[PDB]
């Protein structure tokens, strides 16, 4: 009665209210590290989250969303294959019901706990609603999360998700800074694709991380315990809110090292 992650509204079944779902750029794919092309025009990646204001953080049923005010250009991305300047406008994480499932993306098959997405609309279409409609509309940043040691800028995050427990829930989300999801490391590989979830628009640059950030079993543990009902409704824990890998199809995946 609506699109999910279930057996009867998966991602298998997508594609009967979205027939882009098997569409030419699709969104996540198998990154085969020995078929990307090393690209040496690429230029490195501008991150400037040195502005970026958070507003509130929410429970939307499929993921939880941390939004902030895109109103101007307070944190924005360039450089690397993109051309023009994006600002933030979200983030959320897909994860699994155990460690080794979680991520949409894949590096040679291997899967990661975890897969963090910030999202980003391109400044010269004025606003996210005309921004989707176009081939270079979205620039999102995929950073893959491995269990291991504790991510001290994570457990901000963590802590809130009580509060925004069940589907329509939200919290005020101040001062929070994007800054310390960052892996050492801005080196990435990159595709033309599109949203993983549904309407499925093709409209993103992907721009993945080589360098997983890592975080304690305990952080992921409380990502687990979210619902993707709303109150009063059936309990359903929310996990394994991924969509598995895409065909390639005629797309090249370039890398920005050797
Ligand atoms: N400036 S603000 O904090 O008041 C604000 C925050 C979020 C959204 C939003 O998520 N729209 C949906 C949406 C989000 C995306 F990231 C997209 F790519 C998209 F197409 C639609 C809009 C305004
Ligand atoms: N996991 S991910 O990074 O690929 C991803 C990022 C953003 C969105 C989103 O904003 N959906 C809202 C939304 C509502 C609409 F009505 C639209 F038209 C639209 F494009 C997006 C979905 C998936
Ligand atoms: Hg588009
Ligand atoms: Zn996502």
């Amino acid at each position: 009665h609506h699109w999910g992650y279930g057996k009867h509204n998966g991602p298998e079944h997508w594609h009967k209210d979205f027939p882009i779902a098997k569409g030419e750029r699709q969104s996540p794919v198998d990154i085969d590290t020995h078929t990307a092309k090393y690209d040496p025009s690429l230029k490195p990646l501008s991150v400037s989250y040195d502005q970026a204001t958070s507003l509130r953080i929410l429970n939307n049923g499929h993921a939880f969303n941390v939004e902030f005010d895109d109103s101007q250009d307070k944190a924005v991305l360039k450089g690397g294959p993109l051309d023009g300047t994006y600002r933030l406008i979200q983030f959320h994480f897909h994860w699994g019901s155990l460690d080794g499932q979680g991520s949409e993306h894949t590096v040679d098959k291997k899967k990661y706990a975890a897969e963090l997405h910030l999202v980003h609309w391109n400044t010269k279409y004025g606003d996210v609603g005309k921004a989707v409609q176009q081939p270079d509309g979205l620039a999102v940043l995929g950073i893959f999360l491995k269990v291991g040691s504790a991510k001290p800028g994570l457990q901000k995050v963590v802590d809130v998700l009580d509060s925004i427990k069940t589907k329509g829930k939200s919290a005020d989300f101040t001062n929070f800074d994007p800054r310390g999801l960052l892996p050492e490391s801005l080196d990435y590989w990159t595709y033309p694709g599109s949203l993983t979830t549904p309407p499925l628009l093709e409209c993103v640059t992907w721009i993945v991380l080589k360098e997983p950030i890592s975080v304690s079993s305990e952080q992921v543990l409380k990502f687990r315990k979210l619902n993707f009902n709303g109150e009063g409704e059936p309990e359903e824990l929310m996990v394994d809110n991924w969509r598995p890998a895409q065909p390639l199809k005629n797309r090249q995946i370039k890398a920005s090292f050797k």
